[PDB]
């Protein structure tokens, strides 16, 4: 039984794939945790002037932007190309969109995706793969499509290598000098999935189809939740972003004071991926024996899975420790087992005490003594 | 492949786990029945000033009131309390509810669920988890997230929430004093206490002598039927039609009362499977699979439970004075095919179309259709 | 891993059952290709005047007639009788349907179905049974549930519904005579009689020279393309944008014609596996996973299945003067993915996109985009 985990542990990255132009690394997607959330989990770095190739995946994908800025282009089928430019174009494409840090990308099953990097910091881009969403119709492992490259799966070839050139010659009406570079026979296979483009690029853009796909969460956006001497929380969800809706994914941001907390909670709906972006936290989780399933630190980079259900309370050991939580879910709920109008406060007060065997006046300062809702101050 | 089913058997529990206030009954989820089903099956029952303390579940409930009167609560994220009293407050909590017998009860997917109560007669309810759905991420194992005690689970085939979690912790976020903590985390109980406990002096919540939707409705005798023959019986379905919250769980029950000697024309449910649980009286039960062979034929009697997969047809002729049941079943809005009575599905095939199939005269077809005229019930003789 | 496949077959029947009227013939649902899709697939052929009898089903199915013409009745619960005839009626029974070639017919979950074959033509209907669909709350053997006759399962990996029960409860319920139930038991029928049935002297039924919603649309050559080039092809899909049933069911079919060496393009399923059926002519076809490696290089002839799962890309190129298919797919808005052509997916990258990720030179990326003027289907040459 999958979800039957006794102990968990905070995740890294257990292969590193190094591309020209980048970095992926994946978790393992057969770890106990990530079976038991049905996810799997990828961190993508390109560097200055590199380019991720287009891919398409058999899964839904909320993808978080831990650092960087840059440009990315989803490919939708039925779609034409709104980007137009004179001279019989010059350039022709669908709309293309800039993402900055903090920014959640929702990448519906099946749709082509491309990412790059136009600036001189590294982008680095957590991606989560959905791959026990009922839209995958395949099976568990996560794959990708790629359209371009020679390179092998992140967890090889393109997808039009495997065709056969006289057809796509053909279809294409092009030479075969063409369709040998369309399908990567003469690309060195360590070129990658991430590649370099030495001049930079020039797209179309500013100084249904074009549905808003993407929305920031960061430090940057207004909070749902905001104490000024606690931290503070955004999530996105189906109520915010619609597109979510179709992929039954979310995700929460959140940024915690040094001695802050967070009371004990738990997810009503949802499995949860947590992902530290900045410092370290106690991390206190709790099974359905009462038992702690983990207890100790979460630091920056690193992947910790909160089943459904299971209960879950945090103390920032740092000036901001901060995070991305993605959820099973398009609306996760949260309930809160303790504080102000918290679900033991949703109880008479002679339940309360009954069924702790309490004193009155002991119940009231269950309910009472601290008046914070989710977020706790130090001490 | 769980459902290729050739013999059911009429199951009682097998497990009792005895507590201060009351007891609890559980089916075995891994008997064969309910993992073709999918669910699990439980039974509890709360002496007079019994209390089924605070739980949440990783899946969808249904709860049916076999007996008895008193009072639940369900606490929701994000609601407020909307019964407030004087003297901040002398006492403040999110609405209850009064039950009796004859509800069904839905409780969603992880909200937290107690139950008091308040007279001199025991409450018995069966609940129904839906393991297998799809709002329950986790696995089949049924799973109950206890706010309070120092107890095991009810299925472990312990403590509560708060006690994994650590001291220091919960005295900063709470503000009290380690004796308080100590309490919240059950150090002060023997594990003996249990899920029902009673409360000496009785319990005096605020109630009369979306958050406040309604999650309950009465199928029992008192309330309306939707089918009824005062020589044969009744029954009533409680869906989503009547109960919207049951959209989201994706469960909805039936109750039915047969007199005795009457009789269910063969029918079966296009999409659910259900879990058959007797109330009173007994019944000869018929179930009939694919291959048309009968997989069951004998008596269910009060207190048991038998799953009548999806597909496969189902006839009863009631044995005592009242046969009646409840039917839980995996979906809000179940359809019954009955294969026999007026507008019936053989009734609804051209005569010659029944003839030919069936190799039968004209004459033979019309009387298959039309000698009986009953629709779904059919009185004694 | 069950879609991890790594060549892919054209694929016959491996069982064959023949019957009075006529013939089924089934893939074997065990087959890797069956269980990566999640789906059985059978081919019924009825003989004039033979009567495939009654029968449900515990998943969605679309049927479509590839050669023939006839009736068929749909028999829902809850519903009435529409036809009727005088004379306390001559004949009454629920609307019945012309089917005719090119229809795909949805039968939702559990509904009881029957065809008849009214010409002098044999009826061959392809029907695709999905049985992961999330209404199948049984398993995934493939089961139907026969109201009549006397032989076994199509799928053998028997008796009718009525043959489980007692014989004296069927003539309590029914108030029918012995000789009766044991016809409609099927005791006395040669077990040879099978699922399609000779009926004389020909049928009459009640037919012109919610409960009534459209269940059938003909996507064949008859009807309207969505998309159509006339020295190429066409294509023609159902959806629930066409047939609202579909979005019950979960499922579509794409009809297409192709002419003798015409192509269409590169393309994938974004959201559905795809079961293709060949109807007419051959083609060579290429199935690439995400691997880039070929899992099927070879022709695809009438009367052979190939799954082409979920996100693999398929390209084909005619070898007939027409070869025509129809692809059941599991979703009921299936959307395609073109990766070459005009306003394909390589067409709405930018092209400096197109020109780093490929290594070419920005001519050849234009040349990529737009030496070819078509979308979908290209023409020989």
């Amino acid at each position: 039984n999958e979800c039957q985990l006794e102990h968990l542990n905070a995740l890294e990255p257990d292969n590193r794939i190094k591309s020209e132009g980048g970095l992926i690394e994946t978790w393992n997607p057969s770890n106990k945790q990530f079976r038991c959330a049905g996810v799997a989990l990828s961190r993508a770095t390109l560097q200055p002037n590199s380019l991720r190739r287009p891919f398409y995946t058999n899964a839904p994908q909320e993808i978080f932007i831990q650092q960087g800025n840059g440009y990315f282009g989803m490919v939708f089928p039925g779609c034409v190309e709104t980007f137009e430019e004179p001279r019989k174009f010059r350039d022709s494409h669908q709309k293309v969109n800039r993402f900055r840090e903090g920014d959640i990308i929702a990448v519906p099953t099946g749709v082509v995706f491309w990412m790059f990097n136009d600036q001189d910091t590294p982008v680095i881009a957590v991606s989560l793969i959905d791959t026990s969403s009922f839209q995958n119709q395949l099976d568990q492992m996560p794959r990708r499509f790629y359209l371009a490259g020679n390179h092998e799966q992140e967890f090889g070839g393109n997808i039009f290598s495997g065709f056969k050139r006289d057809f796509l010659e053909d279809a294409l009406n092009v030479n075969r000098r063409i369709v040998n570079k369309l399908q990567g026979r003469n690309e060195d296979e360590e070129k990658g999935a991430i590649v370099k483009v030495k001049g930079g690029l020039s797209i179309i853009t500013p100084p249904i189809c074009t549905a808003r796909l993407h929305q920031n969460i960061g430090s940057s956006s207004s909070p749902d939740i905001y104490n000024p001497q606690a931290g503070r929380i955004k999530t996105v969800t189906s109520f915010d972003l619609p597109a979510l809706r179709f992929l039954k994914l979310s995700a929460e941001f959140g940024s915690l004071h040094k001695n802050a907390m967070f009371v004990p909670h738990y997810n009503l709906n949802a499995n949860s991926i947590l992902y530290a972006l900045k410092g370290r936290a106690r991390l206190q989780i709790v099974n359905c024996k009462g038992n702690s399933v983990f207890d100790g630190e979460l630091e920056a980079g690193r992947a910790l899975i909160v089943p459904q259900n299971f209960a879950i309370a945090a103390k920032s050991l740092s000036d901001r420790f901060s995070y991305v939580a993605f959820k099973t879910n398009d609306r996760a709920a949260i309930g809160r087992l303790l504080g102000a109008s918290s679900l033991i406060n949703g109880m008479p007060e002679e339940v309360v005490a009954a069924a702790f065997n309490m004193e009155r006046n002991e119940a009231r300062q269950l309910k009472f003594n601290s008046p914070f809702s989710f977020l706790v101050p130090p001490r």
